[PDB]
């Protein structure tokens, strides 16, 4: 013993001096002060002034790769932005060529990185970067298995994107999922029209995708075994996995544990929320919604019941008190996309974050990019590299565009935060961190205190409890509404990749937890021909939906840390972090690392805990929970799986 | 590789450097010097210039307690001292009121100290001080149990004090134990007179204290059992218990066997001593002590048979030969108690111990201040605190009081010696150290060498073996004689606390142990109605009687070590530590430590033996041991338990 | 937090410097230097000039021994040198008298060493010294057992030296082993005379040697068993044993494994070598040796078959191609013995090794000093100690003596290299390391480039490939041919010491391995009455013979390492080390270690491998192996044990 016992600050040393054993060096990492642990305290130690292995070759190989990678990635990034801004055939070709150049280049380095054995490589950053490169992808399988898996992904993504259903009343009248079916599942309130749209989408897509999905899963599973995973779920569980880090290693199975462990705390709030929606639905559809039965899968505000936000019309806590809107004030104050972005930039400056790049304005587009060029209006950030930061969207004078602008800007702030890190580390620690950071900025941007501070919300405006309940429930519909849907679906892919559910029970098991975990009942029964669990975008397009679940746990914890940092006074849903420079600095310390460090370390450095939890959400919706329990003390609370609209 | 080991002191590492492997850095916590262990020596590495937790709160909690504890204890000691030296109603009020507030102060800080656990404390001193504070004692039980236990002790204290037995000849003529009954069996040699007083007290006290003793023992055990002890004997055995110290841990059960083992090897010396007393008692009581039977209880020169000092008149080795006493020379030089205490002060400066403050002398009652105010003449020490010291003794100009002055001042020097220790640690290592220090110096003072040096004894005094045996036997009767009685009484009390001796067999086993361990048999058959063991002041008032046996073992070890350090030659009873400055410095090494260190470490450093032993006892009385065998060859050696004066 | 990392040796530091993080202070005990670790390298920190127990007693006792031992050994060496240079009765006594006094000094020092145990020494060098002196060896037995070993050892030595066999035709014509019997089997090619010489020697001398060798074997086993060995074979294996060194321990049992493992790898080379010699023996003895059976024992060029170079007259690959001979140039250039050593001195200077000092020329004779005083013409290297190194040889103007002087020069330079060690540690690592140094110097002196550089080889000479084959086969007969003989003899001597085979099969086992391991069958069967295993000098003189097998393994490894530094291109046997200073410095570092450091580390330092390996042996004779396989593909390869000339 009597070795190196080093920590960050002297305050840690004062609290841990009794912990440090006799003879152990007390080195303060931040203060660069060295002390020796002696009898009842520490003594000052004299310090002087600050001054071919394969691992050395790997460092040369890795850095050399970066310079090539930076250039080629920029070409692919630019080709994408040009194609995204203007969808033309020429824009496609360069995107293909740059992507083909980029993809081919990466595998050569991937194979070359695999030539380096990581066991003899001890640098934490270097070893992580190499394995981040040594990943061979689908090439770990055979080419034909890679060919099948990729082509199916091309087809499955195409089928979901091109999934179009036709009503039996008119064969020629066919409506896509968007905007045809989704508007019907959200805006239309007809029992049959929503039932048909829900049924037809899962019929013409699920039946076609089910054979493709069956082969897709095993292809994804066998590569996971080829990549040393129990299933492709564990392959996606390796994304949050932390290995080799003392005090921060995160096992893949722990991801399943934490998601289920945190989900059980959401059930009581959700159950009363589920009962209240059932209580409100039975006020609108008493026949279609039983007081004890589950909520029909076609009356949930969207195709799959993913979000209950569109049910706010039928489940409004207080019709006389609408949600706080300052979009008209923006119209009154003549605010527009550049103004909103400038206000967002000012808000980011308000929390101490640096002002965003001016080159963004020259390069990125905010409003609708006309019609000659073809572009997507969805909020999309663009960290093209080499200091090139952009956001591609059509921003109008609306809160949603205002909030998503904050959501997208936070990504860019995160993008430049880890831009100092190498290209391999130039990304978020996990898939949900950047999105979670984007959300909390929008949430703070949506705070009425911020709106009142900036003048969007008038000073004489009052935030009554009914409005807060209206706000919280709308938050619950958006956030807590999708949590059970996210929890089961990701867990569904977990067991499907693990093969727990046999082919002849994928649909039956889906409806088993639909009515039980989520309390959602299919209006008409579906069999294994249907592939409704894969009918969503992420499952069809092979995206781990856990990102939404993880970020929601992260964002509330981060916001809770923000509220603690900003010293919020009031309801947690009213927590505004405006004019809180220190919180941005603390957030910057997390964001500056990006993915250079384990996400558990970053999570603890912000919220104080190395594990995600839903404790802020319970605090966030605590007044709402009491109101929901008060509203549900009369109506039945829970859900009966046996009941169904078809029986 | 290599390791670094730190030393508190440079000299400890210098003597522990050869076994250190080469390459280990040599660092000392005091000199802060850098050395590297190299081949056959060490190279001095050049060094540059010098550049919450419960335990820290625990350290601060103790220090604040020490300030108020030192103040209130000083007032309590002062108030009690006034009552002793001046026995008046108001002085009694001061002694009671100050003690009550001190008692109230002790429990309040003890309760507050309970919120400072001992396990997380790294400092043994900090943990030990709180452990003394956190000792709930009788309060671990319910409040009624403590009150009734004190009620028994109050009744035990009053009854023992007021125990008066009336002579059958005159019912009005009644005598208390002190000084009436004690003088009967110490001065009067009439067997019947001693027998009546011995039986009357044990009958009167026994019939009223036996039922109280049964309950008092149970109450003492129950709190000990709740205080994690097997019995109240183990509760008292925790005084010598050592825990948490490497190389010096002492267990409570180790105390039992050490006292037993030490006494067993004393028996061959004691059996000859018992035989000679038995042989000499026949010369005065031919029909009352058998040549093989055990000694009569009241024929031992004292009340309980504890001290055989008065038997020296009847069992003198050579009555014609004089005894070591310069009491006449004390008054031939026109001295007094003040000069006697001055000689006691001269004794400490002769052995090298520093002189004490004059404040002690001006506050100490060395002689009774007349008769208008009553001064308690019971020898005691007063470590009042804040450097205040007093001696409660009506010392006169006599050799007997000359040793008493040395004995009491020995406690005072010891009490001030560990003043550097905290108030909780301002005490002796155990209950047999301060008495040991004062006894050995008095014995050294009583030697002819000390008396001749200061002119108390003429140099023409004949230091022949005739006076050597007479002095040894008188010391043996006082010191060696009380060891068998002290050992059994604590052993008997231990089994009563442990419940081993049946309640209907306490009296028989007490005398059976007296018959066997001590070779002393009661003159009248006492049943369990009697409470002869509790007739002692210590047993009734709940005083651990093992302190005297340990003190006797410690003092001889202390004395022999001083004589060995002073290069004493010849019989050990003539050893004088006067004019030996090294002996006091050697003695003072433990005296400053006090009770912070284990007593085993204290005993080993002073003497050389970690545990107790009887080797100094054999060295002190070796001429007597051979002399006893010469006188005891004509009579039985040992004792016979069956014989009794009543049968 | 960097801290300090310490290495005892540079090799440990360099081998571990890669894993040292930047900024770590690095200290090397051997170099007494400070280093600061940086990226992909280390930076040295400059320094100024260097600044009771049994361990202390042992160092003093050993240090005083070395100086005294050097003198007495030098006196014994001085007298022995005079005895060998001058064969006179006076010189015989001086060698014995100085030797006896020196031997008595070792015995006295050994007695004083036995009280200094090795385990209590914290200095590795000090512990090793007493180990080599505390070895009682033959003295662990009784005086009579030691006495009876000495007489038989000399008796079997004298009988071997005075092996007298007389021709049956002429009783008075008796030829001794040297030069009579040896020349018969070396120069004379008559099968019958060699058959008689081999048979008569092993018959008359074998009968006399057998009781002496068997008794000597048992006694050598008895002492070794009492010396903590399984047998006397293990006693000799203890010289090569290394224990207690991390990464360098060598066990005695592994020596048996390594010898057997290496010999199996040499079998493919030897089977073709045996086949070709068998093919060539048929060209001269078609009626005695078959193409399938083994070889006659006397048809190996010697009675024991140790040296097969005498067969080169009948087994030459090409009788017309000249070998590497420069004796003509030596005579033409008027060279003598002094020029040979001077040319050896020039070669050693060119390679960087130090030149021979003044004491060599002034004290060491180089030619036989006429008939006035007889000089032992056997070439011996005389390390008399205390700066006295001498070479004894009857060197003539010949190429053979030119190599032999280099052989003695290698030993002399080997001896002086480890002079920095104490006298006890001033010895070779084992019994095969030192002999390897001499042979390679002769091999280096035999290289064509060295002769050409010094003018011995005419530059106009053409080095044909066939000449290389003849050179390699001639070298193979001397060295590669002797490997099977050394393996079986040591394996047989392992059995006789360990007693794995009863005495009635010792000779049967000796020829069994001759038929199988060596592929050589005795022309006349021999029973246990003979002592053919002891017919060699070392077996008949209590000398291990495995030292030469280790010598062969070490010398080629040494030869490979020297060419590795020289970076020679082409055949290994054509490599030269002239004008290669870096090779000599590394070689001298190998020679300066002596026995103070493990030979496994020394073998690692020179080459890189800590275990035995036969790659240099195959590399040196790589053209020879292909030539033998090409020539022996038309003939039977291997041997048949059953076949015999007498059967």
């Amino acid at each position: 013993s009597s070795g190196v016992r080093l920590w960050a600050t002297r305050q840690a040393m004062l609290g841990q001096v009794h912990e440090v054993p006799e003879g152990w060096l007390i080195f303060v990492a931040e203060q660069e002060e060295l002390y020796v642990r002696v009898q009842n305290g520490f003594r000052k130690v004299q310090l002087e002034a600050r001054t071919s292995t394969i691992e050395e070759q790997a460092k040369t190989f890795l850095d050399k790769f970066n310079h090539e990678a930076e250039d080629l990635f920029y070409q692919s990034s630019l080709a994408s932005w040009n194609y995204n801004t203007n969808i033309t055939e020429e824009n496609v070709q360069n995107m293909n060529n740059a992507g083909d150049k980029w993809s081919a280049f990466l595998k050569e380095q991937s194979t070359l990185a695999q030539m380096y054995p990581l066991q003899e490589i001890q640098n934490l950053t270097v070893k992580l970067q190499l394995q981040a490169l040594q990943q061979n992808g689908s090439s770990v399988l055979s080419e034909d298995k890679s060919k099948r898996l990729n082509t199916i992904l091309n087809t499955m993504s195409t089928i979901y994107s091109t999934g179009k259903v036709c009503n039996p009343d008119n064969p020629q009248e066919c409506l896509l999922l968007e905007p045809g079916l989704n508007e019907i599942m959200a805006n239309s309130l007809d029992y049959n029209e929503r039932l048909w749209a829900w049924e037809s989408w899962r019929s013409e897509v699920g039946k076609q995708l089910r054979p493709l999905y069956e082969e897709y899963v095993v292809l994804k599973n066998e590569m996971a075994r080829a990549n040393h995973y129990e299933d492709y779920g564990d392959y996606w569980r390796g994304d949050y996995e932390v290995n080799g880090v003392d005090g921060y290693d995160y096992s893949r199975g722990q991801l399943i544990e934490d998601v289920e462990h945190t989900f059980e705390e959401i059930k009581p709030l959700y159950e009363h929320l589920h009962a209240y929606v059932r209580a409100k639905l039975m006020n609108a559809y008493p026949s279609y919604i039983s007081p004890i039965g589950c909520l029909p899968a076609h009356l949930l505000g969207d195709m799959w019941g993913r979000f209950w936000t569109n049910l706010y019309s039928l489940t409004v806590p207080f019709g006389q008190k609408p949600n706080i809107d300052v979009t008209d004030a923006m119209v009154d104050q003549a605010w527009d996309a550049q103004r909103i972005f400038k206000e967002a930039e000012k808000f980011f400056v308000s929390v101490g974050l640096p002002n965003m790049t001016q080159g963004f304005w020259e390069n990125s587009m905010l409003t609708d990019p006309g019609n000659v060029q073809k572009a997507v209006c969805h909020p999309t950030a663009w960290d093209l590299g080499k200091g090139d930061f952009r956001i591609l969207m059509c921003t109008k004078v609306t809160m949603d565009d205002f909030l998503t602008a904050h959501h997208e800007m936070g990504h860019i702030q995160y993008d430049m935060a880890y831009a100092a890190q190498p290209f391999l580390l130039r990304n978020g620690a996990n898939e949900g961190f950047h999105e979670a950071v984007g959300e909390i900025m929008s949430l703070s941007a949506a705070t009425p205190k911020h709106l009142k501070s900036i003048g969007l919300l008038s000073p004489d405006f009052q935030e009554d409890n009914e409005t807060e309940i209206n706000f919280l429930l709308k938050q619950a519909l958006t956030i807590v509404g999708t949590l059970p849907f996210t929890y089961m679906l990701e867990k569904w892919r977990w067991m499907v990749f693990k093969g727990e559910i046999p082919k002849d029970q994928w649909m039956k098991k889906w409806w088993e937890m639909k009515r039980e975990i989520v309390g959602v009942v299919e209006p008409v029964p579906h069999d294994e021909t249907y592939c409704d669990p894969a009918s969503l975008f992420h499952v069809s397009n092979d995206y781990s939906f856990i990102r939404y679940y993880t970020r929601t746990l992260y964002q509330f914890q981060f916001q809770e840390a923000l509220c603690q940092a900003a010293k919020h006074e009031g309801p947690l849903h009213k927590c505004d972090i405006s004019n809180s420079t220190e919180a941005g600095q603390k957030l910057f310390n997390m964001l500056r690392l990006g993915k250079s460090e384990p996400w558990t370390l970053a999570l603890e450095n912000v919220v104080g805990a190395k594990n995600m939890n839903v404790r802020p959400l319970l605090n966030y919706f605590e007044p709402l929970f009491t109101w929901l329990k008060d509203q549900n003390k009369n109506s039945f609370v829970g859900w009966s799986t046996d009941w169904s609209p078809y029986a």
